[PDB]
Order: C-alpha cells, then sequence, then structure tokens
C-alpha cells in the first residue's frame, strides 16, 4: 500500500487545499421531503430557497400517488436498457406526451439530462461539422461537445457579435452541418438567453439549433412548454433537451426532443441510451401525471410569478442588487466570496436556507447567493425569508 | 434540410445493414412472464432482473413507503438541497456490503463510470485496460487526459506487458480497470491475477461489478467477494439497476479520501440530479432482504445449473463459467437470428448478438438466468430451446 498510500495523501492534499480555498462543498442532511419547509438533521425546520422544485411538485400528492399507481401496474424496475426489455408503453407515452408538450415531433428518454446532452453531440456530429457554443453553457454540455469529433466554436455569454463571428469561421473552415448550442438559461445568472437573435443567425448561416431547457421546462412560455415558447420561435429550435428533475417533478430523468429523423438515429447510436437502463416506471408514470396536471391549469405558474415579482420588488426596494431577469433565479449580488458564505451562514440561523457561490463558479468579485422562487412558497413564508434576508444585510452592514 | 436528410440516409443504410434495434412494447411488469403489445404473454430470457427484484412486492412497498416518508424527488444535485438521511444510509449500507470505506451514490452506474477516472488521474497517470470492457466505462476513460493502454480480454501476460510499458512511459498513478463479468461472455474476471500484478508493479485496481453485485461471491457482495480479494480491489463501482432491483442508480465505493474527492469534484455528480427517494428507499430494503434469506441467490443459481445440464446434455455449446449469463453460443449471424425467431414463436423472448457487438463468427443468444423463472418455467424455455434446436439442425 506505498503506492496506494501515495495515490491516497496526494488526494488528501487537494482536500485540504479546496477546504483552504473556502470552497470545501459540505451535504446538509434533509430528513423531510423536498418542499417550501424542510426538516434537516439538526431539528430545525429552515425555509428552502435554493432547490430546482420550482413549481413544488417534488412532493406533490398527485405524483405521489401516480408513482405507487405506476409500481402498482408496472412493476418497481426495467433491469434492461431501452432496446432489449427495457420499453414498457408507459415509456412511449411518456415521450408522445413530451413531444406534444414540447411542440416537437419525437423525444427519447434517458435516465438523466446529463445523458442526454452526452448522448447527443457524437451520435449527430462528427469531425466534417462544427458546434458553436455559448461560453456559459451547462457542464453536461460541455462534455456532451468533449465526446464529440467536430470543430468547435465559442462565443462569450450572450454575445451575438461573437456568434456572427464564429459562425462565420465555421463557414470558413469547411463545417457540413453547424449546431449552435445554448444554455436556455444561464443558471447562475437567472438571464434567458437571446433565442430570437440566435435563430436569426442560424437562418442566415444555415445552422441548426439546440436549447439545453432544464431550467426552463414547466414554467416559461403560456403553457410551460420553455423558452423557445417564451420567446415565440417553438418551430425554429431544432433539438431541444431537458430534464424531469426540476420543475417537472425532481425525482430525475432527462430527455432529447426534435425531428424523427434524429430521435430515431438517437435510438439506434446514443451510447447511454444503448448502455444504461432504462427509466424507472414509477418516474415514468409520475412524470405522464405531472403533463396531465400541468395542462389542467396554469396556477401553479402564476403563484411562481407573483412570487418572483414580490420577492424583486421588496429585496432591491430594500437595497439588494439582484441579477437576471424574468425567471425565478433571482441572484442576491454580494461580489465578495466570504461575505457571500457569511450571509448563507446568518440566512440559515434566520431560518432559511440559501447556497452562495463565488470563483471559479462564477467570476471574482461576483459573488453571489442563488435564491430561487418556488410555487411551493406561502406568501407569508416568502415574506419570512425576504424579513431574513433584510435582517442579515442590516447585521453585516451590506444594506442599510 | 441537408442534415435531416443525411441523418435519414444513416437510418437507411443501418436497416440495410440488418442491424435496426427495435423496442418490443411491454405491457406487464418485469418478470418471469411478460406481456408484449401484441397481446402474447412470453418468457423472457433476456433480461438483467437477475433476482426477480424487478417486480418483487418487498421492493414496491418500500417505494411506496420511501415517498410517503422522503417525497417523489430531490430537484436538487447533492450539494446544494439534494442530500437526504436515506442518500446517506443508502451510501454506509452499500459501504459495509462492499467492504469498503465509503460510497458515492449517481443516478446510474453509466454516470459513476464517466465521472471517475478525469476526477482521480490526469495526463502524468495511466490507465490499463481489458480490451473487453463496457462502454460507459471506455466513455469516462476517453474524457480522462491519462495514457492509455489495453490488454486482450482476461490476458494477464498482454496485462504484465502493459504495466511494463506504463513504468517505463512514466506513469505517477497507474489504474488497471476491468467489467467484473464480461458481459456477452458469462466470464469472471481473474481478479486474483489482476491483484498480483497490481501488487507487483504499484498499481491500484478498478472493478466494475454491475453484472455481479448482488448474487456473486457468499452474500452476493460482488466478484471481489467471489475471487477472495474484497481489501485488494481499490475502487468498486456498481448498478442498482440490475440484480439489486433494476430501477435506476449507480455508485462507486471505495477509500474515504477517493470518495470525498469525487463528492468535492465529480462532474455527474455536481451537475445532476440526487436519486430519487424511492429507489434509495427501496434499495436500502434489498440490502435487508439479501441478507435476510438466500432463497433468491440459491433459485438463480438452481436454475443455471439445470439449465447448463439440460442444454449441454442436448448438444448446445454454451459459454462462461459460474454466472447467470449462459450465452448459447451459435456462431452464425443468420443462424442466431433464426434462432430468436423460432423461439418467440414458441413464447420465448431471447436476444441474439453478433458482430460487432461480440467477435465474428462467435454470435451466440445471450440467455440470462433469473430467480424470477419458476423451475416449471425453465423447463418450458429450455424444451423449447431444444425444439429450435432440432428444427434447425444445430442439434440431433
Ligand atoms: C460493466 C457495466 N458498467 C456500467 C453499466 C451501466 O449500468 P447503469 O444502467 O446503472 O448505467 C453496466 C450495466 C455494465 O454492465
Amino acid at each position: 500500500n506505498i503506492m496506494s498510500s501515495a495515490f491516497y495523501q496526494q488526494i488528501q492534499q487537494q482536500i485540504e487545499e479546496v477546504k483552504a480555498e473556502g470552497l470545501y462543498k459540505s451535504e446538509r442532511i434533509i430528513t423531510s421531503q423536498q418542499q417550501a419547509a424542510v426538516k434537516i438533521a439538526s431539528g430545525e425546520e429552515v425555509l428552502n430557497f435554493c432547490a430546482n422544485n420550482y413549481l413544488g411538485l417534488a412532493n406533490h400528492p398527485a405524483l405521489i400517488e401516480a408513482g405507487k399507481a405506476g409500481m402498482d401496474e408496472h412493476g418497481f424496475g426495467m433491469a434492461s436498457v431501452r432496446f432489449i426489455c427495457g420499453t414498457q408503453d408507459i415509456h412511449k407515452e411518456l415521450e408522445q406526451k413530451l413531444s406534444t408538450f414540447l411542440g416537437k415531433e419525437d423525444t427519447i428518454l434517458y435516465t438523466s439530462c446529463f445523458d442526454a446532452n452526452a448522448g447527443l453531440f457524437e451520435t449527430i456530429l462528427d469531425k466534417e461539422d462544427a458546434i458553436i457554443s455559448d461560453a456559459l453553457n451547462h457542464a453536461s454540455i460541455i462534455d456532451g461537445v468533449r465526446l464529440c469529433k467536430a470543430m468547435r466554436f465559442r462565443y462569450s455569454n450572450n454575445n451575438m457579435t461573437e456568434l456572427e463571428e464564429q459562425l462565420i469561421a465555421a463557414k470558413d473552415a469547411g463545417a457540413r452541418n453547424i449546431l449552435i448550442v445554448t444554455d436556455g438559461v444561464f443558471s447562475m445568472d437567472g438571464v434567458v438567453a437571446n433565442l430570437p437573435a440566435i435563430c436569426d443567425l442560424a437562418e442566415k448561416y444555415g445552422a441548426l439549433t439546440m436549447v439545453d431547457d432544464s431550467h426552463a421546462v414547466g414554467f416559461m412560455g403560456k403553457t410551460g412548454a420553455g423558452t423557445h415558447e417564451y420567446h415565440d420561435v417553438v418551430d425554429r429550435i431544432d433539438i431541444i433537451t431537458g430534464t424531469l428533475g426540476k420543475a417537472m417533478g425532481g425525482a430525475s430523468g432527462g430527455y432529447t426532443s426534435g425531428k424523427k429523423e434524429v430521435i430515431e438515429w438517437l435510438r439506434q447510436r446514443s451510447r447511454p441510451y444503448l448502455f444504461s437502463n432504462s427509466v424507472a416506471p414509477a418516474i415514468v408514470s409520475a412524470s405522464i401525471r405531472v403533463l396531465d396536471l400541468l395542462q389542467e391549469s396554469g396556477d401553479l405558474r402564476d403563484r411562481l410569478w407573483e412570487n418572483a415579482t414580490h420577492f424583486r420588488t421588496r429585496m432591491s426596494e430594500a437595497g439588494f442588487t439582484l441579477a437576471g431577469a424574468d425567471h425565478a433565479i433571482i441572484p442576491i449580488m454580494l461580489g465578495d466570496a466570504k461575505v457571500a458564505a457569511e450571509f448563507a451562514e446568518r440566512a440559515l440561523e434566520k431560518g432559511i436556507y440559501v447556497i452562495g457561490f463565488s470563483f471559479p463558479v462564477v467570476p471574482k468579485g461576483q459573488a453571489r447567493i442563488r435564491t430561487q422562487m418556488s410555487a411551493a412558497h406561502s406568501r407569508e413564508q416568502l415574506d419570512k425569508a425576504i424579513d431574513a434576508f433584510i435582517e442579515v444585510g442590516r447585521d453585516m452592514e451590506i444594506i442599510k
């Protein structure tokens, strides 16, 4: 164990360095269900303002009942990849309902959106082709691109001038197919990508468009279809990826959605789909339930946006600087990494659970609390959180 | 457009090669007797449902209770607000079951493998792989900047050669990576020989035990238990989606330093949803159930032994040893395809594999044994296989 001990010592020193930078990630143990007021292992009840539980569906009674029913009817697991003996009728039903929900022809299910992105680019593009990425894209997009042999281009976040430049450079380089790839929502900023301008440029230069809409599906756009609906470009986004693990229920599951040809080819060749278990029947059944629950009413979306508007009003009037527009992610900009860490700790002492981010996750000097709104927050819970944030900021001499 | 035309032509080319994958629509639970959309009921001999847990009432009850106590989803990655007490409980129980210090959960073993190598190894290091390793291992290695060496399947001579080559190239850390079971052959990896070579050359060892956890070794802990090298395998990955229940979920298990570093840096763990509480709760139950009774494992190995006896005695050639995967070796791809078609006509659902999945001239039916098969069901399937083999003039 002299070589193995050298290896473990190396890792332990890396861990110690992470702790020294103030960047060590600790897990808070929740003993309750995911919801607005969670219980943690200390015994305290705290208001959760850092979940992707945007419509409060993670503990919604309709989903729990549909998950149980799905287990009674379709069992606990498939124990197979889809093409061997892992496909049930409900997998196809879910894929059809997602396709219509999103305004696309077909949908392919994965056990995560991480895998949907990882399994996309290498399957549809090769060295003859080009991928043009927004510089701020999500890590699963980055890793999918890394498996792909296509030429890679990057444009600065949300910068349509650099996107046009890179489209020209891609044309000049001889690209057969060109794919522009963007997150639909930049999740550290709460900024929705500029889909109209991207679609104009793709149409001008003959490029395909792909949007990862994980942080938008369920509540962006009138019917909650996503940012392509929000920006009225539904038929101009060629490929959409997304997750069931955020607003759409919160368990797990991801998908790719698009033209029948692309989806059929992914079923034939996408490696995560070929080599990983089919999605669990309880999750498939609950997600079918979700899509119906979301077409029944726009009530949950309405509560989400009322909360978001109220939060911006009260927090900005108290003197906080808030990032982004038109999304449930509303970061409190604090600049200094130690200040952000202290703010989160003081918020916890007042019963509010938030998470802070700093470099390298966000730029140096632009540290922030990534507050996330949720339809699960009652107006009183939301006002209690805002009250606590104001008290913390006054205690810390950040606001007057 | 040109792109959609190109894609459609690739599809057509695949259909023309006879390589197109079709999905059979199952309308029942996963079990020995499944119903397909045609309305037929068929005996399923191609699932990874090795202990019949995929529809076991205890898992369904534990999953429902897990939803009542811990909800439907976490809607968060683990480090933000995705960690429940039951996630930590499952990791501790897996750790004790596998004989390792700590365990980190992923939503699939596909992601556990993808999230492993680049997190612990870089260009100064080397990875030495068995040539037959699973695709998620290959894809995890592709994200890793370490030097790559490959040895032919199960070949300890080429492994020693590649260890020497890795030493010669100046490798700082060296990781030998193998599937625990080569899943087209039903062959258990030669862990004793690997560990000897790793000790001799100063290498770490990693085993993907996805096709073994739950039923290999005395407690079902895996191939490291089967080969009595539990403390000599440094890193173990595995899945909950095969013998351990069949829903989804994967994990990496090993020394506390490595697992902690994975929690800090493994990209699928940082950027993908925490595992759904129903699956965590059911898996906690599975780990108790499998130590409470060895009946399911016993039924599995009884079926396996009976299948090998009746099928060898009828004249079939069968691959592997000591595993639930018992391939019928048929050599010729058209013969294997016809065999699967004829078996289906008699109510048995099997899958055949041929090149590029297995070598040319070594096409096979990948029959998978299961505790879910009753003795009567297994005998009906064996009867059908023998009738098919006689109809096809493969056996007398």
